[PDB]
């Protein structure tokens, strides 16, 4: 309880700096948007880091129905980071949301 009432104000931290970020001064619907997509990355279970691990998207893709591989899974996060970390950020979940490339986990949400 009082671990996720953190996890989403550090996720609202995140979104107001987000919120004032000139890359995403275009964005209409920005606040709407960033509410939506703490909401669903608060829907993982998060790691003692609050980040998406293997575990977490293991947990998700069950709750969801759909089959992944170890390595489908190891894929999915590295395709969201372009490699650099083994775990999706808050910052890596919302670029990725936001980005045009597209993600199998972006495209597993919707
Ligand atoms: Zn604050």
């Amino acid at each position: 309880g009082i671990l996720k009432a953190r996890q989403e104000r550090r996720l609202a931290e995140i979104n107001r700096e987000f919120l004032c970020d000139q890359k995403y001064s275009d964005e209409e619907n920005l606040p709407e948007k960033l509410t939506a997509f703490k909401e669903k990355y608060m829907e993982f279970d998060l790691n003692n880091e609050g980040e998406i691990d293997l575990m977490s998207l293991k947990r998700m893709m069950e709750k969801l129905g759909v089959p992944k591989t170890h390595l489908e899974m190891k894929k999915m996060i590295s395709e969201v980071t372009g490699g650099v970390s083994d775990t999706i950020s808050y910052r890596d979940f919302v670029n990725m949301m936001l980005g045009k490339r597209s993600a199998v986990l972006k495209l597993v949400m919707m």
